[PDB]
């Protein structure tokens, strides 16, 4: 369960977030882009957790 | 001088107006998506004018 969880969690979007997303969907037109909450510390707390699920 | 006018009024835009215009400018984030005022009147009256000049 910890190796699959871990494997999904990096599969899906890393290990880092990004203060600017680009983000391409219907309703939007082209390309358009977006900014996350607090990407820096939503980052730190990633790490975290991905060095206590290794531990 | 009418011939000169006609081909830089054929150079820069062509014939007619379109009612959706795609815009990517500097300021502007990746390529965004404008509207025009009143496209098919507008395209209607370039339409006279260039038959004018022709005649």
């Amino acid at each position: 369960f910890e190796v699959a969880f871990l494997l999904i969690q990096w599969y899906i979007y890393g290990f880092s977030l990004s203060a600017v997303y680009t983000c391409k969907r219907d309703p939007c037109p082209h390309q358009v882009d977006c900014f996350l909450s607090r990407p820096t510390e939503k980052t730190i707390f990633i790490i975290f957790m991905l060095v206590v699920s290794l531990v």
